[PDB]
């Protein structure tokens, strides 16, 4: 049987993947990671396969681990799938070989994504899926989501009865993520194509003792080439197979497909070849174009491996003289990209005609396709016919791409609506719409499609939905840049983005705000969108969506008055029916808690329909007086690159514009000043105790606390309220807390901490604050800041330093950012930042926005981020050069000690050889050397002044998540601590990864719930420490910022300073773990989680073994007993309870007596006399030995693999028994 | 399963030639990277004898229990529980949420009675 | 100068490999281990480089951790090598493309060796060094002993000038093992073919807290694009 | 001695390393069954997936 | 029908013991994480480690599992960092059986150890 | 008559300097591949070589 609903690429390919496997073993990685989740909740909801059973799912610690298990289960004998892309899809690469290799019927369902070169990407391409062309996988590609379906099914079938694996992909999110109605197969209907004969098989020749065969073996030169060609036989028979499967497929849906079809004009003299999701916009095009009677054609390909030319020339139009191939990929110095190279091919091999062959680059990391594009590759093959060309971009540098006219007609079909939708993170838009193209789907003939781009911003961001429904299918695989409909609900984009950007003329235009009257609508609205409007003769409605859900008691939420707007102006629908759909569907949805709030949005629906009313404006808008550029100061760097990144015009940049390396400057944070806190913090002087713990918590770096001399303040503005220092270091300065409402994010942990009962900071609404605080900040900003004053690892101290890491895209209340930023106030100046991919790395670093800064000299964080999988060792790395290039340095010195140098300079030198690795030491003397060798260019002081960068001890630390720490880095972590050199990890434990979307690590919990721990995960928390504290000479600690900041001060300074390898975990709250109160509780939460017992303080400092005392310190007390109600105060518990409050509460009995056993064992190591001993050195010398130097036998076998250079000389191999046996033997064989 | 060390380890380093070749070479350092390993086993086994006689070892509670069915670590939740990006976005994601915006729950509830009006 | 010497494939290049590079992260596998240990021997024995310096040569715990620390040497401004081969160079694939996105002057010393399929095999083939034709390394490939030392030298001094890594290749066995009488160059004679001002760009760019920069960001459909294209003139 | 107790029911993910080389070096292969035709299902995937590779048997 | 099914699936009858057989370099390096995460899952499955603490087939390089004072490759004026103690990290699991054992030393406690392990 | 291109520089692969040492009078090449890629329509040193003649046009 059929059926018809509306859903993604994902959904569509997990649909089959999970039907037709029986185990997967998954890893997450954007974009994938809905498709392993979908299978994880269906086989928990009982869904059962083709064979009648629920899938056998398990997460590994990293897609390299879930391709050694796919190709086990498929070894013995099970059907068997992954899902991934991207940086997944490269681990997964050596398994490949060996599952091609083994002829195993594996499938891997890949969502094209992005290669991280220059910078990472998490958007479509197909630069991960041709980077495993060479595995020997068979090849399978989806252009649009009906085909994510119908081909995965294909993949599966064909695999089995094949038995070369495939590899079906489909591009991230253009196709992933769109969504569209489709028609979907029941299991049942899919179980009947499957080849039985060659399932059984299958099982047959699969892993068992009971008939043992060996897999694997090492091969001489003798015999490995015929063994690798043995299988030819098998690739030869998979066009075929995949060709009888897409017939037997379409006689069970009517949806027909060749390893390469033709669309277009049969005489088409201009074609092009494309693969994945492009070849749906370019058929629109075509169609629009060829009735123009345009000679032009496409050649779509399904399967790109095995690449059968015959097949391509079958959907070759004899007529063709010009064919461009299109190549979603860049290959650095190839004469061509993958594609291309193949249909090169396949026309030097026929040997025959020879149109004319043109080879073009386009959509990497998701760029637009669009229309307009398409058209500039037509006309290229009967212009200029540019090859190697690239479209999409402007390439000022090389002059590689093609000239774009976004005049170009809108090509959708006829009776298409499109609409774009404005909205602001979490105001329930996304929502309304996906529900919008549900209703519409179900209730009517009309085809749907869905498409989000959303924001790099966390909190606050801004999300546009674009939405098509038509009578006709839709193909248009690409944003919509003509619309019918226009809605913005947030009124603050109105003058600060082009919202109106390509709406058609008589288009309807729906905006959310209090400007009701005509007043206030001038007063607000800019000019260019009133003379936009009137030009237009746009159908301009405002609704006061706000005031609407109120007064209906909604709260003031105005997803249900928006969605209204929609569904009564967008003409998708009749009047009538329009509304009627959109209640039914309220009673269908909600109708939980009673109908008191099924009433509310009903409600909410007429109040909504009575007030939608066309908004009369004047005819003067139409030439409005145009407003004047009224921008504040910023970089060049801010004008000319980031603020248009920022305004939606990045499209717009040309290659010209950006750093060859990908690397960008730090500090482009500081102007942004998004000012989307809803409530910020207000400073109540008479109640401030001067503790500067607000500034000491803040997840932005919102707080900055101000001591000036009075001559400092003289400038200052009349409200720039100061108090009189306290402390009597601080006699005679002027104290202030200033509050950056613009950056604030209104989180409230600070506000939540003050110390005083009576409050020195009281939340209050933005818009009564920035008048006031906005030019206090811009003058706070010019008073220096006090790092002289304290001691700078002090609580206070640390606070009059300056924060290096400011202002980032981390959620609002963020339990990561707050202990980064300190980190950099005590060695930001000094250090170096290996970070593993993660939300570290995201709101660390995502173009254009740059949280890490330089302080007033211009030193700060030098920031990396390599991948995911490797920054223990990419940190090591950075260690690794300071050491040979500070040794060079060395050198250098001694050697300058020994000539006639000044007195000056051999005492400068004396001075940092003796403290080179000394903070304090080094930097003390290299500022003398570069002073006194200022100007220096010869010999060998010249060398040594052109080493100043490297005069000062650097602190070389590396970041990451739980995630990271716990499964995919471990081994390199492990590795890199294991090597006794001196770095320093800091791991922001979120006990869950975090950026992806919330699922388990090896740090969850014990009955926490997460993805793939959705009935509470099963095994508890890993205990890295415990395990790393097993070598002795690694300093090892725990820190929670909510329990204690001097302890967390305490252990940055112990850690750095430890000459070797540091460990330092930190316990970081995040919106994952469903904190009840808000995140600005989250200090709460780390307070009590120590007090708990759930995460005890500790550390672990070789050093004092080395002085005869216990390295082991706990830092915190016995559990108090609060840990039932720490968990139950976070939904990642509680909604366990609320679902299975049996398993819930042993499970919660289960946490408590494993902290309760824990903190024993800690106890027990705290009072131990027996501690391991330690020793930084003792050794070294000059010199080399091999270990078979002298020896009485041989060390070495006879073999290729440990034959060396100087290898074999003779030896007593062993054969002969041993010394004794042989001394023995020739006693007795006298003679 | 065995006993203290017998005091054998000097014999049995030197009658392998992965140390003893060292001793040849650098008689200083290997001296002292026997005495070194000869130091770590002893610490060792008294750490071992230290996890043998403790009456504190790694137990468990009953356990959980069978779960008919899953739920979503974000369901029910009174904050959001996923943030607004391309990452975190899924098939049932969308709905409206308290973004963290505007201050904890008592922080709104007082502001909310502050401002009546 | 010009004294005829017997030696092998592997020698041949790390003769040269040692004397042009300061850092090398490197991991055992067969048929290339015979370079990493001749460098290690030679850093213990206290062989300077072009640079007057003693190589910092440290054991990782795969090739995928190799690659990880070349990556942050190189990025952190020191001149890095590694040696590897076959299922090892794919543990390297990642990186690889990070190295080349960054324009580092690495410089990788293969000895090509099958890939294990239907079974493994540790002899010579470009099974390997092709599956990474894609990451941006430029590809310089050595036919014989006397060539393998020649372009090993070829590779370093153009990787410094170019700021484009190579994979320097040779033949796993049929080169790497075969003994032959060649020419190698004193290391003086290499020093002198440097180009120091690249090699003075290259530390100046480098990372450094003394003058930061952010490096690996993630970036939208909005600029991607353009920032894979801005390297063209490089390649 | 292992295979000597439970050698004609159990799998071998074996890890690369001179155990596969002296295990499953073409042609000689030492692993052998018993009279009744039962003996270790041997597998040598790679060197770093030995027991993710054993993990998939499992599942 | 359901009998003929049964009948054809006689080799999955008897509980089958699966094992992971590897090295000390495998174990306490490369493949480290992977061993970690699987018997982290808790799952039923052996590991067999022949610790020769050197890589072995590759030429006698230092492995995290080659002691202090050896000389090794990579390692060639002695290693100057302590063995790896896998046993221990394992340990801390709870979870997980673990154990040790040298032939020479006892032939019983050896075979004590896969009966129990198994 | 026979002859030998022999490959240097495989990375970037230019074809002008691939021409340059391809003699006019070749009226067959043969191009050796020392791997093998299932199911590609050719290995990579060939599929190189076959871009460089379509391009040239000649
Ligand atoms: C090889 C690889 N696999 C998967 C991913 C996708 N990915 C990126 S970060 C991440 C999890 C981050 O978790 P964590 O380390 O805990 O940091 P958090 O975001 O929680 O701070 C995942 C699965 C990737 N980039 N590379
Ligand atoms: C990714 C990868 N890196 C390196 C190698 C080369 N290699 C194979 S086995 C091995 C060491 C084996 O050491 P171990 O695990 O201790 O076993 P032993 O030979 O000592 O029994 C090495 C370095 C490989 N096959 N694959
Ligand atoms: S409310 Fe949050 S973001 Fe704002 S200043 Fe306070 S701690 Fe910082
Ligand atoms: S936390 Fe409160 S008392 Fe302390 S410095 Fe800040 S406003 Fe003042
Ligand atoms: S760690 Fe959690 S709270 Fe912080 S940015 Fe990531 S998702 Fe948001
Ligand atoms: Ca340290
Ligand atoms: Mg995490
Ligand atoms: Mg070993």
């Amino acid at each position: 049987g059929k059926k018809m609903m509306t859903t993604d690429g994902n959904t569509a390919t997990a649909h089959v993947a999970y039907a037709m496997s029986e185990v997967a073993a998954i890893y997450p990685i954007t974009p994938s990671s809905t498709m392993g989740e979908e299978a994880d909740d269906w086989a928990a909801q009982g869904r059962k396969n083709i064979f009648g059973q629920t899938l056998t799912i398990r997460e590994m610690q990293s897609e390299a681990g879930a391709a050694g298990a796919v190709h086990g289960a498929l070894a013995a004998g099970a059907l068997t799938t992954t899902f991934t892309a991207s940086q997944g899809l490269l681990l997964m690469i050596p398994n490949m070989y060996k599952i091609s290799g083994e002829l195993l019927p594996g499938v891997f369902h890949v969502t094209a994504r992005a290669i991280a070169a220059h910078a990472l990407s998490i958007f479509g391409d197909h630069q991960d899926i041709y980077a495993a062309r060479q595995t020997g996988f068979a090849m399978l590609a989806s252009s649009s989501v009906q085909e994510a379906h119908d081909m995965a099914l294909v993949a599966h079938l064909a695999a089995i009865e094949s038995n070369v694996p495939f590899m079906h992909f489909f591009d991230g999110f253009r196709t992933s993520h769109e969504i569209q109605k489709i028609e979907v197969l029941d299991y049942a209907d899919m179980a009947s194509l499957v080849n039985q004969k060659a399932l059984a098989e299958f099982r047959a020749k699969s892993m068992n003792p009971e008939h043992p065969h060996v897999r694997g073996t090492a091969q001489n030169p003798d015999i490995y080439f015929q063994g690798r060609e043995a299988a030819n036989p098998y690739y030869l028979k998979v066009p075929g197979i995949v060709a009888e499967y897409m017939q037997k497929v379409a006689s069970l849906t009517g949806r027909s497909y060749k390893l390469f079809d033709y669309v277009g004009a049969p005489d088409a003299e201009r074609v092009i070849v494309s693969m994945g999701s492009s070849c749906e916009t370019i058929e629109e095009v075509i169609n629009h174009l060829a009735a123009k009677g345009e000679k032009i054609g496409l050649i779509k390909v399904r399967l790109y491996r095995p690449f059968v030319s015959e097949a391509f020339f079958a959907a070759l139009p004899a007529s063709a003289k010009v064919i461009t191939v299109l190549d979603r990929t860049k290959e650095p110095g190839a004469p061509g990209d993958p594609l291309y190279l193949d249909v090169c091919s396949a026309f030097v091999e026929r040997g025959e005609a020879m149109p004319k062959i043109l080879a073009g680059r386009y959509g990497l990391g998701s760029k637009e396709f669009s229309p307009a594009m398409v058209k500039s590759v037509y006309d290229n093959m009967s212009g200029a016919k540019k090859n190697h060309f690239t479209v999409g971009i402007e390439d000022d540098v090389t002059g590689t791409s093609l000239p774009v006219d976004n005049a170009f007609a809108d090509t959708t079909p006829k009776g298409t609506i499109q609409c774009q939708f404005w909205g602001l993170g979490a105001d329930g838009t996304v929502g309304a719409n996906k529900q919008a193209i549900k209703i519409i789907g179900d209730n009517t003939d009309l085809f749907a499609q869905g498409y989000f781009s959303y924001d790099s911003k966390k909190s606050g961001g801004i999300t546009i939905s674009h939405l098509r429904f038509g009578e006709k299918p839709i193909q248009s695989t690409y944003l919509v840049n003509r619309a019918d409909y226009v809605a913005c609900h947030n009124p603050a984009y109105v003058g600060i983005y082009d919202i109106l950007e390509g709406i058609k003329d008589g288009g309807t235009f729906v905006l959310n705000s209090p400007w009701s009257s005509l007043e206030d609508m001038d007063k607000h609205l800019p000019s260019g969108i009133k003379r936009t409007i009137a030009n237009k003769k746009l159908k301009f409605y405002n609704i006061d969506a706000v005031k609407i859900a109120t007064d209906v008691g909604l709260g003031g939420r105005i997803n249900m008055i928006m969605q209204t707007a929609f569904f009564k102006l967008a003409g998708v629908l009749p009047f009538e029916k329009a509304v009627d759909l959109l209640k039914k569907s309220i009673h269908k949805a909600y109708g939980k808690k009673g109908e008191k709030i099924v009433k509310m949005n009903t409600d909410a629906v007429d109040q909504a329909v009575t007030s939608l009313q066309e908004f009369k404006y004047p005819d003067s808008w139409k030439d409005a007086p145009a407003e004047t550029k009224a921008e504040p100061m910023t970089n060049e760097f801010f004008k000319n690159v980031v603020k248009p990144i920022l305004t939606q015009q990045g499209d717009k940049l040309p290659v010209s514009a950006f750093e060859a390396d990908g690397r960008f400057p730090l500090g482009t944070s500081q102007f942004e000043k998004r000012g989307v806190a809803i409530n910020v913090p207000q400073w109540v002087p008479e109640n401030c105790i001067q503790c500067n713990q607000c500034a000491f918590v803040c997840p932005h770096s919102a707080i900055l606390p101000v001591l000036a001399k009075e001559e400092e303040l003289v400038g200052a503005p009349a409200n720039f309220t100061a108090l009189e220092a306290k402390g009597k270091e601080l006699k005679g300065y002027k104290f202030r807390i200033q509050i950056n409402t613009l950056d604030c994010m209104g989180c409230g942990n600070c506000a939540d901490i003050c110390p005083p009962k009576e409050k020195a900071l009281v939340m209050q609404p933005l818009d009564t604050q920035r008048d006031a605080q906005v030019p206090n900040l811009e003058y706070a900003a010019r008073i220096p800041v006090k790092s002289e004053v304290l001691p700078r690892d002090s609580l206070k101290g640390s606070q009059f330093q300056e924060p290096l890491m400011e202002f980032s895209g981390a959620c609002s209340g963020c339990g990561e950012t707050p202990y980064v930023r300190v980190i950099t106030q005590l060695f930001g100046e000094r250090m170096f930042i290996a970070n593993a991919t993660g939300c570290s790395s995201i709101w660390g670093a995502s173009a254009p926005s740059m949280p890490y800064k330089t302080n007033r000299l211009g030193q700060g964080p030098a920031w990396g981020n390599s991948l995911f999988e490797d920054a223990a060792e990419y940190g090591f790395g950075m260690n690794m050069s300071m050491f040979a290039r500070r040794t060079h340095l060395a050198d250098l010195a001694a050697k300058a000690l020994e000539s006639d140098a000044s007195g000056d300079v051999k005492e400068a030198l004396q001075g940092w050889l003796a403290g080179k690795n000394d903070p304090i030491k080094s930097k003390e003397y290299g500022d003398k050397l570069k002073k006194l060798l200022a100007g220096q260019k010869d010999g060998l002081l010249g060398q040594i002044a052109a080493m100043s960068d490297l005069y000062t001890k650097k602190s070389v630390w590396i970041f990451g998540g739980d995630g990271w720490a716990y499964d995919i880095g471990y081994g390199g972590l492990d590795h890199v601590l294991a090597s006794g050199e001196d770095v320093n990890v800091f791991v922001m434990d979120t006990e869950v990864y975090s950026n992806t979307g919330g699922q388990s690590s090896k740090a969850t919990p014990t009955g926490a719930v997460a993805k793939f721990a959705a009935a509470g995960k099963r095994t508890g928390k890993k205990d890295l420490a415990r395990m790393v504290m097993t070598y002795g000479y690694v300093y090892v600690a725990t820190v929670s910022m909510g329990y204690s900041k001097q302890q967390f001060l305490k252990v940055l300074k112990e850690a750095e300073s430890f000459p070797g390898p540091s460990l330092v975990i930190a316990y970081a709250t995040c919106i994952n773990q469903g904190l009840r109160k808000g995140m600005g509780k989250s200090q709460d939460v780390m307070n009590t989680a120590v007090k708990s017992g759930y995460w005890p303080l500790f550390r672990y400092d070789p050093r004092l073994a080395a002085q005869g005392k216990n390295p082991f310190q706990l830092d915190s007390k016995a559990p108090d007993g609060s840990v039932e109600e720490f968990l139950m105060a976070q939904n990642r518990f509680a909604v366990l309870d609320r679902s299975f409050p049996e398993d819930a509460k042993r499970l919660r009995a289960q946490v408590a007596h494993e902290l309760d056993v824990r903190f024993k064992e800690l106890e027990h190591m705290a009072a131990t006399n027996i501690f391991e001993s330690f020793a930084p050195a003792g050794g070294k010398a000059d010199g080399s030995v091999d270990f078979g130097e002298g020896a009485e036998f041989c060390t070495r076998d006879d073999t290729p693999m440990m034959a060396r250079p100087d290898s074999g000389e003779a030896c007593d191999q062993n054969r002969a028994g041993t010394s004794e046996q042989q001394g023995d033997l020739s006693k007795r064989t006298k003679k």
